[PDB]
DNA sequence: AACGAAAACGTTTTCGT
DNA sequence: AACGAAAACGTTTTCGT
C-alpha cells in the first residue's frame, strides 16, 4: 500500500517513507503530493511490516493479577497513562495467579515482541521465578515484591513492612491496647509485609495479639466481612482493627454495621491502601496511603530506561506509604495514660 | 532465527513452520528434531513476522473512556477473559473523553492492525461519530450507545431506559411519593437514558419532580456526595432518592451519614449498576443491576463473529438490567394506600 | 540538491518431485 | 511418501548519483 501511495504521487516509496516520518529533507512540492495521496488513498501505515524490520514494538505488557480490583485498577490506570504519554501501547494481560495462564500470556507477550514487560502477579512462587527467567531477555520490571527476589529484573518496592508498622503505631499513640487484625494471603507482599510491620510496633510497645484475632483475609470484600464477624462474635473482642486492604475495610465495616455495632464508637477501624474512594466510605476510612500513580509511572520508567538507554543491570526504587487520617478511629482506654 | 531452528535440524524453515503449526503431516523423527532445536534454541516465533504474512494480529483494542471507574473495570475484565479465552491479546487504551486522545489511539490501532475495535466512549459526539467512521473498515462494535446510533458497527444494547423505570416503578410501590433524583451526564446513555425510563414511571403515577429535586452527577463519588447535600440540604425535602450510578450511591450515602441523616430510615436510596461490591455498602445497597459480563461477552462475540465470518451487515443485541432488592430502602407513606 | 533501486526484516505457502 | 526452494507480505535504509 506504501507501493500505492507512492505510485499516486508518482515518487518512489522511499520517498514516501521518508516524508512519512521527516527522515531526510524532501521538496515541499514533492511532500505535499505524497500527503495529497496518503490522504485520498486513505493510508494507514502498517506498524506490522516497520516492527518487523525497525525491531520493536512500541508496545509494552501488563503480565497483572486481575483487574477489577480497586488496588489494581488504579496502578494500571497509571500505567496507560504513561504508554500513551510516551507513545506505547498497552497489552493488558490477567492470570488470575494462575501458573499456566500465566505461561501462556507470558509467550502471547514474547511471541508478539513487546518491547518491555510490567510484571504485576502477587505471588511468586520457584517455578513462577524459573518461567521468568527464560524471558530476562525481554527487558522487564515487577512492580509487587518487596525486597528483591532476581537479580534478571528492576524492582520498585513499597516499603510495605513500614507502612505496616505506622498502622500498628498510630492505633497504639491513640490509646489501643487490644487489637486484631485481617491480614490479606500471606504468600503477598502486601499480605505478609505489611502483617510483619503492623507486628514489630505490636512486640515493641509489649501488645500481643490473641490469636483469636487475626483473621486471614484475601482483599475481597467478603473476606473482610466474615473476618470482621469472626472478631466480634467472640466473648472478648478488641477495641480496634488492622485490616489488610481498604476494600476488605469496607467489607468489615458492613459486617460491623450489621451487628448493630457503632464505628468508631464501638470499635475502631484502619485500613491500608488509600483507595481512591475510602473516604466515601462510612465512615470515612482512616487508613495508610500507597503511593500508586507514582508506583505505575516509577515502574514505567525504570523499564524505558533499559529499554531505550540499553540497561543491563538490575536496579530498584523505594516509595513511601502515608497515614492518612480519616474518621474511622477513635481514642483508646489508654490515650490519656502516656 | 527460524532459519536458525532449520539448520540446527537439518530440514528446511518450510518443515520447520509446518512442525510449529501442525500444518501438514511431518515424519515424526524429522519432528522431534525440530523441536529439540526450537528448545536448545530457546526459540520464540515472531507473531509480528507471522501477522505480516498471514494478514491478522490475532489482536483486539478496546477504545475506553476510563478503567478505574468501578463499572467500567467491571465490564474490561470480561472482555479480557474473553480474549484470552479465545487467543486474542487486548489492546486497552483510555482516551477519557478527549476527542484528540481519541483520533490519536483510534490511530495507533489501525497501524498496529488490530483484528477488530470493541468502543466504549461514553459520549459520542457528530466529530467523534465521523472518526470511527473512517475506520468502518475495521470491525468494530460500540457496547454503550442505547439505541442503534450507526449503520457501519454492531450494537449492544442495555435497555437503560426500562431500567430506569424499574427503578421509579419500585420506590412508587414502596409508599413512595415525593423522590429526588441524582442523574448522571446527560451526554451519556446510562445518563439520559434511565433518568427518562425514570421520568416515565413519575409521569404515570402523577409525581412531579420538583427540580430543586434533582441534581447531576457525573458518576464519581465526589458527584453525589454534593448532591445529596444539596438535597437534603433543603427546606423540603424527598423521603426517597434514585441515584444514577452505585459508586456516586455510596457516595450520596456518606454525605447522608454526614448530615445525621439515617438510610434507609430517614431517606432510602435505590442506585444503579449493582457493582462488584454494592452489597457491602452500608446500608447493603438495593439497586438495579446491569448484566456487566454478558454485556462484554456478548460485545466479544458479534465482534468475533464479524472478523471470523466476514460479517458486512450490522447487528445489534439488547441486554436486560434487573432489580436487585438490598437494604438501602423502606417503606413510604403511601405503602398502605393502595 | 534532491531523490531512487534494491536488499532486508521473519515468516507462510505454492508447487514442485 | 515426505519434504524443499523461492516468492511474497509491507516496510526502512544503504548507497548511489
Ligand atoms: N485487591 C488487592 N488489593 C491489594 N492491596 C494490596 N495488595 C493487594 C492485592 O493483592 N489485591
Ligand atoms: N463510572 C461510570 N459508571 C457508569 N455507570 C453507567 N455509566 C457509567 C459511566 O459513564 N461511568
Amino acid at each position: 500500500t506504501i507501493k500505492d501511495v507512492a505510485k499516486r504521487a508518482n515518487v518512489s516509496t522511499t520517498t514516501v517513507s521518508h516524508v512519512i516520518n521527516k527522515t531526510r529533507f524532501v521538496a515541499e512540492e514533492t511532500r505535499n503530493a505524497v500527503w495529497a495521496a496518503i490522504k485520498e488513498l486513505h493510508y494507514s501505515p502498517s506498524a506490522v511490516a516497520r516492527s518487523l524490520k525497525v525491531n520493536h514494538t512500541k508496545s509494552i505488557g501488563l503480565l497483572a493479577t486481575s483487574s477489577e480490583a480497586a488496588y489494581f485498577a488504579e496502578i494500571i490506570e497509571a500505567v496507560e497513562k504513561n504508554c500513551f504519554q510516551k507513545g506505547y501501547t498497552l497489552i493488558l494481560g490477567n492470570a488470575w495467579n494462575n501458573l499456566e495462564k500465566q505461561r501462556a500470556y507470558l509467550s502471547m507477550m514474547a511471541q508478539k515482541r513487546v518491547d518491555g514487560l510490567l510484571v504485576m502477579c502477587s505471588e511468586y512462587p520457584e517455578p513462577l521465578l524459573a518461567m521468568l527467567e527464560e524471558y530476562r531477555h525481554i527487558p522487564m520490571v515487577v512492580m509487587d515484591w518487596g525486597e528483591a527476589k532476581a537479580d534478571f529484573t528492576d524492582a520498585v518496592i513499597d516499603n510495605a513492612f513500614e507502612g505496616g508498622y505506622m498502622a500498628g503505631r498510630y492505633l497504639i499513640e491513640r490509646g489501643h491496647r487490644e487489637i486484631g487484625v485481617i491480614p490479606g494471603p500471606l504468600e503477598r507482599n502486601t499480605g505478609a509485609g505489611r502483617l510483619a510491620g503492623f507486628m514489630k510496633a505490636m512486640e515493641e510497645a509489649m501488645i500481643k495479639v490473641p490469636e483469636s484475632w487475626i483473621v486471614q483475609g484475601d482483599f475481597e470484600p467478603e473476606s473482610g466481612y466474615r473476618a470482621m464477624q469472626q472478631i466480634l462474635s467472640q466473648p472478648h473482642r478488641p477495641t480496634a482493627v488492622f485490616c489488610g486492604g481498604d476494600i476488605m475495610a469496607m467489607g468489615a465495616l458492613c459486617a460491623a454495621d450489621e451487628m448493630g455495632l457503632r464505628v468508631p464508637q464501638d470499635v475502631s477501624l484502619i485500613g491500608y491502601d488509600n483507595v481512591r474512594n475510602a473516604r466515601y466510605f462510612t465512615p470515612a476510612l482512616t487508613t495508610i496511603h500507597q503511593p500508586k500513580d507514582s508506583l505505575g509511572e516509577t515502574a514505567f520508567n525504570m523499564l524505558l530506561d533499559r529499554i531505550v538507554n540499553k540497561r543491563e543491570e538490575p536496579q530498584s526504587i523505594e516509595v513511601h506509604p502515608r497515614l492518612i487520617e480519616r474518621r474511622s478511629v477513635a481514642d483508646g482506654p489508654f490515650r490519656d495514660y502516656r
